[PDB]
């Protein structure tokens, strides 16, 4: 229904970073004229709706690939109690940007010493 979206976590000691890749997007529904979207991702730890990233955005595509890294500086006790939001929006120039899905990972369930990789379905916010 609202697309796929592929990432992996990491969490970098050196400099007591969560690593946030976001990889690619497959299936998602077109929102523009001509049958497409301009798809891009909001990426942020909840509660700290203010230190954000964003990708690029990839015009007029379903299947975005994006292959970018974000770094959040937070200590890795703190963990626990945040919430990482992977948010898929549609660009557009002029008007706000309409929300496609997003889909969320509670920080207290990563295991940091396995694989984290992995494909997971948009859901409606
Ligand atoms: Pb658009």
């Amino acid at each position: 229904k609202l697309g796929k979206l592929q990432y992996s976590l990491d969490y970098d000691f050196q400099n007591n970073q969560l690593l946030v890749g976001i990889i690619q997007a497959a299936e998602l529904p077109a929102l523009d004229m001509g049958g497409t979207s301009d798809p891009y991702v909001k990426v942020f730890l909840l509660p700290d709706k203010k230190k954000k990233f964003e990708t690029k955005v990839h015009r007029k595509t379903l299947n975005p690939v994006f292959n970018e890294q974000f770094t959040f500086k937070v200590p890795y006790s703190e963990l626990g109690g945040k919430t990482l939001v992977m948010a898929v929006y549609d660009f557009d120039r002029f008007s706000k940007h309409d929300i496609i899905g997003e889909f969320k990972v509670p920080m207290n369930t990563v295991d940091f010493g396995h694989v984290t990789e992995e494909w997971r379905d948009l859901q409606s916010a």
